[PDB]
């Protein structure tokens, strides 16, 4: 995985957002980990948060023409990812968000890019493309910070039902390929604590 | 003389036309105009928190949650948070309402608020309400612009702070 994708996981578990053991989700399954970027909720978590979406999405490539965050979830997270943008990466990017009842920010027109937190059920996209749909713009895609693979209701994922019914690609931080990737990719630890002991005992203090 | 950023601000703010001097008529009158909603690109809404950023460190009030009203106070909070954090190394715990209930840090402590008017009343003092109603203390209330004010500040106990003053900006006109 790149670094943007490892620094983003360590960053996730130092904040708690991601953590690992014995979880029951909320909709139905017993689960080995829990992330919920709900807990990005300090200005220093925010300002990481911007710049990790804002990696996430030169590397995908994906041309677009303004940054869209729906209300509410998605204002803040397509806010720092623009902030991201302007200043790492030279890329001054329109911005749009909606209010619930109507727009704050640039035209909703071209190519827009969605940025939400998680695809539970596709809720929010659809109420954006509606909007998207009204201003005759398209949406070229949908960036969330998690993949997490797993089927659902059916056999597609909750992100492939979002790419079958609104045609976008959907673009993630990370996915859960990547958290075993970055387990599996760990050093022997408890080895090297040992070894870096038993050096210690020797040479320390 | 007003400061670097005071100056800064009002130079960014006239360029992109987000804010405007003259005779202007709210749902009464006004003598400056200034809607936040007008900023379009990430590059303003970056320059954007680093001046709140700036009048908030030199206010010196002290705020343990930094607080944005829907809906335009979310993405001022968001990014005034981004550059306390990345300028300031202040890591302040954030959080905003849903004029629909709160989104982001518990609710603690001293409160301040970021908005782009005053004249922004109703959303405000909703905030405001809301901010006490769930036990929270409140720090102040910062806005780009002002001389309304009285009013907030007679009802909630607290400070009304901005970027910049009817003053300088006049006098940025001048010069
Ligand atoms: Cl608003």
């Amino acid at each position: 995985m790149k670094a943007y994708q490892r620094e983003f996981i360590e960053f996730a578990l130092e904040k708690q957002v991601l953590k690992f053991g014995e979880f029951t989700l909320k909709s139905g399954r017993k689960s080995p980990y829990f992330f919920n970027a709900g807990l990005f909720n300090t200005g220093r978590d925010l300002a990481r948060l911007g710049r990790f979406y804002a990696a996430a999405l030169v590397d995908s490539g994906i041309e677009f023409d303004v940054l869209f965050g729906p209300a509410y979830k998605g204002i803040p997270i397509a806010t720092t990812t623009a902030v991201a943008l302007a200043d790492h990466h030279d890329v001054d990017t329109p911005y749009c968000f909606n209010r619930k009842e109507n727009l704050v920010g640039s035209k909703l027109e071209g190519r827009v890019m969605l940025v939400d937190d998680v695809i539970t059920a596709g809720t929010a996209i659809r109420e954006s493309m509606e909007l998207i749909q009204a201003n005759k713009a398209d949406l070229a895609g949908v960036l969330v910070a998690i993949d997490r693979q797993e089927k659902g209701k059916g056999e597609l994922s909750a992100i492939q039902e979002v790419e079958r019914d609104f045609g976008c690609a959907v673009i993630s931080i990370v996915s859960l390929t990547d958290l075993i990737t970055y387990l599996e990719q760990q050093g022997n630890n408890t080895e090297h604590l040992e070894a870096v002991k038993a050096y210690r005992a020797q040479y320390g203090i």
